[PDB]
């Protein structure tokens, strides 16, 4: 934020103290020239990743071997890259020497430009142009920038709704031209990129091009991508765009699992989905659901209840909360344990969370001798 480019001017400023070259690049020169305050600020330099160790007390070594160390220093990280191009496989990083070689294959000319320590920029594919403009534009052969890492076509998409661009007419037809090559991305690079997508401004805009560019042809069953987005307003949690567009296609969790949802995630999604299936909820409902599910599933269907009052006066919030467990049924009905006792637990969990049946062990126990018996 306000310490983020900084404390990048002081790590160039001790790159090249040391002889090295060191630039800001790619999208914090982006942002700066669009009045933004940088997420991320990235340096490249010509220092390898063991000098860049011996200059600074604090690294973090994760990215070494892709050309990146991150910097630790007046509470910020700054991830600083020595000049590089990388490609990917169907299934590889060469360190340069030059800025430019490393600008050139960058994936769009915006995020293609560096700044110096005296704020000049190196603009050599015509980002600043592209940024005054509101155009995408690949670097040099789209084709090529594409064939590169095809997740940059899905990428071109997620900044056109990010910053309000449009895409680059030859960028757009190559990615249709290239668009079967998504196949060999790992669906959690899919995934990142849409979710952020689901959560970022001018969405509908974003999701038209994935149609328009032909990669909802490819993704995985990219098909269910293609819903009316209209109704669709962001709650912040990315979550809220699966579940919007299983919602309005009447579909089940199981169509979009191939994108490798976190056990926490699904569970969020599918019991928001059986909660728009739900006729009526009444203080069960709300006892046995969560509050983050109960308000999906009311965002998704267009209700504006009070959830959290509701769940806030019911009688008890848990099971934890219950005055009898299985050993109290075991006692009173002289019968082994065995799974009638979670059948009888219920019972009496729904007489007390309806408010009907008081959660006092005595009571509960009178209760019980005269159902049983």
């Amino acid at each position: 934020d306000d310490d983020k480019m900084n404390t990048a001017i002081k790590v160039i400023h001790t790159l090249k103290a040391a002889g090295f070259e060191a630039y800001i690049v790619g999208g914090a020169v982006r942002d700066l020239l669009l009045g933004k305050t940088p997420h991320d600020v990235d340096v490249a330099s010509s220092a390898l990743p063991q000098q860049v160790k011996v200059l600074f007390d604090r690294t973090v070594d994760t990215g070494i071997d892709h050309g990146t160390v991150l910097v630790l220093l007046d509470g910020e990280g700054i991830e600083v890259t020595t000049f590089r191009t990388e490609s990917s496989y169907s299934d590889s990083v060469e360190f340069v020497l030059s800025l430019e070689e490393d600008l050139r294959r960058r994936d769009f000319t915006i995020n293609a430009m560096a700044m110096t320590e005296d704020l000049k920029i190196i603009d050599p594919f015509g980002g600043k142009e592209d940024l005054k403009n509101k155009v995408i534009r690949a670097v040099g052969d789209p084709d090529e920038r594409f064939e590169e890492d095809a997740l940059r076509m899905l990428r071109a998409i997620r900044f056109s709704g990010q910053l309000d661009f449009i895409i680059d007419m030859k960028t757009l037809l190559s990615i249709r031209r290239h668009a079967r090559l998504i196949r060999f991305i790992a669906v959690e690079r899919l995934k990142s990129e849409i979710d952020k997508i689901f959560v970022n401004p001018s969405m509908q805009k974003s999701m038209a091009y994935l149609k328009d560019s032909v990669l909802t042809r490819f993704l995985p069953v990219g098909g269910l991508f293609e819903v009316d987005w209209i109704t669709y307003h962001t709650d912040g949690n990315p979550t809220y765009g699966w579940l919007y567009l299983l919602h309005q296609q009447k579909r089940q969790f199981t169509d979009i699992k191939d994108y490798r949802f976190s056990n926490e995630e699904k569970r969020l999604i599918e019991k928001s989905l059986e909660l728009t299936a739900l006729n009526t909820w009444d203080q069960w409902t709300f006892y046995k659901y969560t509050l983050k599910q109960l308000e999906m599933a009311s965002r998704v269907t267009g209700k504006k209840k009070d959830l959290a009052a509701i769940k806030r006066q019911l009688p008890i919030q848990s099971r934890s909360e219950l005055a009898v467990d299985g050993w109290d049924l075991i006692e009173w009905s002289g019968a082994k344990s065995g799974p009638w006792l979670k059948v009888w637990i219920e019972k009496i969990e729904r007489l007390i969370v309806y408010g009907i049946l008081k959660n006092d062990k005595e009571l509960i126990k009178d209760w019980f001798e005269d159902e049983y018996h």
